[PDB]
């Protein structure tokens, strides 16, 4: 599957982010990003912040409820567990689970913007950007050491390929 973000930094445009999903590696997971990004569950990531950027490491976003960190949930329930670790954060420009610890994957991810070799085995990765790498490059340089935002950074639009 290949969806896509329309992000826009406080009101303005930047662009159309399009990802790969590695549904035949890990199912679950990528089922459960795919129909957050289709909104047809009535919830998803539409409208929702990426909450913390830090430049040369991520871009963390996914919480739908609250939109800082503590909320999301994924289209299981509630948290649901790792499916597996296949897949290394060893390139820039993947898509890896945000978690508390061990089998707790709900709603939040990350999008890398370096390999992240100490992340393998604790995140399970489910997907990689095909295309606008570029706007993934204008949204990071909007972040700061601490995550904290320079601007109001919001996934506008959402949907599958």
């Amino acid at each position: 599957s290949q969806v896509y973000f329309d992000v826009e930094a406080d009101g303005q445009p930047i662009g159309r982010v399009v990802f790969k999903l590695y549904n035949d590696i890990v199912p679950k997971t990528a089922e459960n990003f795919r129909a957050l990004c289709t909104g047809e569950k009535g919830f998803g990531y539409a409208g929702s912040p990426f909450h913390r950027v830090i430049p040369d490491f991520m871009l963390q976003g996914g919480d739908f409820t609250a939109g800082n960190g503590t909320g999301g949930k994924s289209i299981y329930g509630g948290k649901f567990p790792d499916e597996n670790f296949k897949k290394h954060h060893d390139r820039p420009g993947l898509l890896s689970m945000a978690n508390a610890g061990p089998n707790t994957n709900g709603s939040q991810f990350f999008i890398t913007t370096v390999p992240c070799p100490w992340l393998d085995g604790k995140h399970v990765v489910f997907g990689e950007v095909v295309d606008g790498y570029d706007i993934v490059k204008k949204v990071e340089s909007l972040g700061s050491p601490s995550g904290a935002t320079k601007a109001r950074i919001v996934v506008a639009k959402s949907g599958e390929l």
